[PDB]
């Protein structure tokens, strides 16, 4: 999969809104994750113990983490497509240690397009969505491949 300079545009464009709220973004995520797919919530131990939206949206710990998650995928993003050594711990940590479905990294990246969505509708128009969707299709063609090589089914 090869995505155009036009495609990385559109994708770095909303993306340079979205970091004008890191903390708030990140959180927004996860917690539209946990709330859509509830068996996702049961792989961190961390928060597995969070009961209803109110106490995730309380829980600094969560909005920690969806800082690190926002910024980890950015990270990968501002690659355009070169991305390879970013993508190895990466996989390495979700197939070996955490034990991540393929299947829980597409309903992340539904999260991930449902919020963008709703917060930045100017700027995420069909066309920008389509290439949002096709750099996180990339992302997760990528991660399965390594997975494969690491020796997860996924
Ligand atoms: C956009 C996709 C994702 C990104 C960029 C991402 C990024 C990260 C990063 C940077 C860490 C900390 C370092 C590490 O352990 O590798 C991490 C930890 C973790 N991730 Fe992800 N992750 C993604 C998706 C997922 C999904 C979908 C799940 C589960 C449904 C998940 C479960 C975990 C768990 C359980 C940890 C450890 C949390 C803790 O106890 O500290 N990740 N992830």
């Amino acid at each position: 999969m090869v995505l155009s300079e036009g495609e990385w545009q559109l994708v770095l464009h909303v993306w340079a809104k979205v970091e004008a709220d890191v903390a708030g973004h990140g959180q927004d995520w996860l917690i539209r994750l946990f709330k859509s797919h509830p068996e996702t919530l049961e792989k961190f131990d961390r928060f597995k113990h969070l009961k209803t939206e109110a106490e995730m949206k309380a829980s600094e710990d969560l909005k920690k983490h969806g800082v690190t998650v926002l910024t980890a995928l950015g990270a990968i993003l501002k690659k355009k497509g070169h991305h390879e050594a970013e993508l190895k711990p990466l996989a390495q940590s979700h197939a070996t240690k955490h034990k991540i479905p393929i299947k829980y990294l597409e309903f992340i990246s539904e999260a991930i397009i449902h919020v963008l969505h709703s917060r930045h509708p100017g700027n995420f128009g069909a066309d920008a969505q389509g290439a949002m969707n096709k750099a996180l299709e990339l992302f997760r063609k990528d991660i399965a491949a390594k997975y494969k090589e690491l020796g997860y089914q996924g």
